[PDB]
Parts: structure tokens; sequence; C-alpha cells
């Protein structure tokens, strides 16, 4: 889509809002942004060129917009947004922007509780088949931070909020795991209004994975030829053995998790991966190794009042930004950055590195550019080990050593997992 020369206004300066701001700036469009909160988390992350209004909405800005991008945290029913809509001003959310740009199929997942687990599993099933997969959305990493012409499949966890502002989603496979009322303050007209939001996920979906045990997850107008279902004792995928299309496929003894819940999660996940075209071989393997939703970070050592945190999986700028958001650091943050990154996306990261309590240790191929984000507090070495031996004598009680590289590790390691193990070993010897 073209946004050149449009008056764009973004509502919400949280993770989503910031991703949108960067999305637009990276296309030569300077948006105006607002948030009803006086000091939203992304306020100090904006470039000075961006006009901002916080503490309330600025209605003149909204009414003068060509496009309004509304974060999930504000309701379309808000009088300011209702007014803009009546005047015919287009309103979209980050997921909508994402769908317009995506060049790979999308598996979409929504429902209430357990959403993240099913999303994560589908992601693993894709990893097992060797698919460069991008997992994001409501699960944590804003969808727009995943855009990459290298990505071969996207797995998105979506909230009813994101769904209300999305119109161009055409999922290869979509599901509403269940419909259980939550966030009802955002749906004052009842369960039907609430159900309607989730149902949007099936619009133009190639295959709709439905919950045989929850009739509300069926698209309105009964189930069609696109619908495949999962359930405990009923459905295309059901239950011990996992039954699929009438044929047993796996004895639950082969998977690490147990319990009904963990089984229907595995079934819903398989139904989605089958629909997305992933080989059942690899999907089943993933089901047999899956040990659940991983922790956000791996604490490799906590000694002398210092925490050494491994987030080697943050292979891009958006992930590192996500790791830094709301990060509690009692003393100084010794941030490790480096490897093979996407230089085109480095500039915005500098805005997350301000303050008197942050030190950068940059290494690898793009270490020089990374260190250049804020030279005054950065050290530059060739390897991560050198960088760590550098910081070791410098840490004091209360500090945090964080490996959240913002780059891939292929220039010096076999994979980010190995880079993380290296970090674990070195932290134990040095901390
Ligand atoms: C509220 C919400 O939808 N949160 C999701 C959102 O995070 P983000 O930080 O971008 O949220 P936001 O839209 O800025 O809203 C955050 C908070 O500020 C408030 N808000 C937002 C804009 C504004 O003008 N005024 C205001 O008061 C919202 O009411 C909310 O209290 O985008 C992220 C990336 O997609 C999601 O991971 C994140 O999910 C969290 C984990 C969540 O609680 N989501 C709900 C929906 C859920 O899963 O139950």
């Amino acid at each position: 889509a073209d946004y050149q020369g449009k008056n764009v206004v973004i509502i919400g300066l949280g993770l989503t809002g910031l991703s949108c701001v960067d999305f637009f700036l990276a296309r030569g469009v300077t948006p105006r942004v607002m948030d009803t909160r006086m000091t939203p988390p992304g306020l100090d992350k904006l470039p000075e060129a961006v006009e901002r209004h916080t503490g309330s909405l600025n209605d003149e800005w909204l009414m003068a917009a060509d496009l309004i991008v509304a974060s999930p945290g504000i309701a379309l029913a808000h009088p300011s947004l209702s007014a803009a809509a009546d005047a015919g001003i287009e309103i979209v959310g980050d997921i909508e922007l994402f769908c317009r740009e995506a060049q790979a199929p999308i598996v979409a997942i929504t429902g209430s509780n357990g959403k993240s687990t099913v999303t994560t599993l589908v992601g693993e099933m894709a990893k097992a088949a060797g698919v460069n997969v991008g997992v994001g959305g409501n699960i944590g990493l804003p969808a727009l931070m995943l855009l990459d012409d290298e990505c071969e499949l996207y797995v998105l966890e979506l909230s009813s909020f994101q769904l209300e502002t999305t119109s161009s989603l055409q999922a290869v496979a979509a599901t509403i795991l269940n419909v259980t009322e939550d966030h009802m303050d955002r749906y004052p007209f009842g369960l039907q209004q609430y159900r309607a939001a989730k149902l949007r996920i099936y619009e133009n979906a190639k295959v709709c994975v439905v919950n045989a045990d929850d009739a509300l997850t069926m698209p309105i107008r009964g189930a069609d030829e696109r619908c495949v279902s999962f359930g405990v004792n009923m459905g295309d995928y059901h239950l011990t053995w996992l039954r699929v299309k009438g044929e047993k496929v796996l004895n639950v003894k082969e998977m690490k998790l147990s319990g009904q819940h963990n089984y229907t999660n595995a079934l819903a996940a398989l139904a989605l991966a089958d629909a997305a075209g992933l080989p059942r071989a690899s999907s089943l393997k993933a089901l047999t190794t899956f040990t659940g939703l991983p922790h956000r970070f791996e604490v490799v050592l906590e000694h002398n009042g210092v925490r050494w945190i491994n987030d080697s999986k943050a292979t891009n700028v958006g992930s590192t930004e996500a790791a830094l958001n709301g990060l509690h650091v009692d003393g100084t943050l010794h941030l490790l950055l480096g490897g093979d990154g996407k230089s085109a996306d480095f500039s915005p990261l500098a805005r997350y590195l301000n303050g008197d309590n942050v030190r950068l240790y940059c290494f690898g191929r793009d270490g020089a550019q990374l260190a250049a984000l804020r030279p005054e507090v950065a050290e530059q070495t060739e390897t991560m080990e050198q960088a760590m031996r550098l910081l070791a004598p410098r840490v004091q009680p209360g500090d945090m050593v964080l490996l959240s590289p913002a780059c891939a590790s292929l220039d010096q390691f076999k994979n980010f997992e190995q880079r993380g193990n290296e970090f674990a070993r070195l932290a134990k010897e040095l901390g």
C-alpha cells in the first residue's frame, strides 16, 4: 500500500505504537502520535521530529488525518474514534498494516488463555520442518517487527482488539480456540459483540480450525467446507491416542506434556500445522519434544548481586527493543550487542540506549555500527568472549549483564542457541 504524502496519526505509544512509528519513518512518512497516558513507555523513544500529544487525545489531529492507526489498547467505540469514522477517516491497527505488507502465509490464532502455548507450538512445528518462521503478535513481538523478505511463514497470536481493526487478513489457517468472556469493559453490548470480534479471524481464511466442544468458535452461519475441528472425544482431531480424521496418529506417551488441556493444545496445533502445509512428520516430532511456553529469558547466573541474562534469541532489533521495555535494572545494564544484523534497522535502537545506567559491549560483524549508536558508553571487541572479559571486572551488585544482541549469530556461531550456551559458560567462569 502507498502512504506517501498521507497525514498519518498513531494512537498509543506502547510497543505497538512504537513499531508503527518506525514502520512509517522507514517509508519516509513522519506520523503524529498521541496517547491518553501522560507518560507512555514509548514517549522517550521518539525522534524529536515526531509531533506528539499525551495525556488525552488530540481531536483536531485525528479529524485532520488521512489514516488513523489505533493501538489495540484503545476502543474503536471511543467517541473520538467514532467521530473520525463517521467523517470517513480510515482507521487501522498494526496487524492490518502488517497483512498489507506480508509476503509469506499467515497462521492466525486467537481465543482465551493458552493462546500463546498453541502459537508457540505451531512455531516449533515450523522450525522442525526447516521453515524460517516468524512468531509474533499479541504474544509479545509486535507483528511489524517481523517483516522480513526472508521470513517464509508467520505465526500470529491475535487478540480480539487487534482483530477489530484488521480487514486484510487472509490466513492459511485460523482458529478461535474458545470464546470465554474477558475484557468485557471493551465489549459492553454482550457476548455477541465479543464473539463478533474473534470471528473476524476467519474472514478469508483458507481453513478454519474450530473447537468441537465450543459451538461459539464456529463461524456464524454454521460450519463450512473450510472448517476442521479439534476436541476431546469429538472432532476431526480428538482423543490415550491422538485421533486425526479417524486415524490414530500418536500415543500421548511419546509427548512430554500430559493432561487434557495439553492434549487439545497439541491437537489444535496439529490441525493448524497440517492446514499450513507443514509435513506431519516434523509436526509430530515437535509434539514429542515440546515442553511448553519457554520463559521470556534464561537467567544463567545470579551471583554477587548481579544477574546474567541470556536472550540470545533476540536476533533482530525489535526483539532487543522488546527485551528492554519495562526491564527492571537496579544498577547498571551491561548490554551485549553484535553479530550479523540488519543495519537498515539500527538507527531507532539508539533511542532505547539513553540514561546514566547503561553500558554497551559491541562485537561481531556489525559491532562498529552498533557501538556507534551511543559511542560514549560503548566498548567494541571482535568477539563476545572478549566483550564479556571486558565487562566482568566492571560489574557491581545490582547490575545486570544482558545478552540480547539484536543480530543473527551466523558470523561467529552455528546458531543463536550456541551463542547463548557460550554466554552461559562464560558467565559462570566470570561472574
Ligand atoms: C492492551 C494490549 O492489547 N496489549 C498488547 C499490545 O501492547 P502495547 O504495549 O502495544 O499496548 P497499547 O495498545 O499501547 O496499550 C497498553 C495499555 O495502555 C493503555 N492505553 C493505550 C493507548 C492510549 O491512548 N491510552 C491508554 O490508556 C491501554 O488501555 C492499555 O492499558 O501489543 C503487544 C504486541 O502485539 C501485545 O503483546 C500486548 O499484549 C499484552 C500481553 C496484553 O495484555 N494483551 C491482551 C489483549 C491479552 O493478551 O489479554
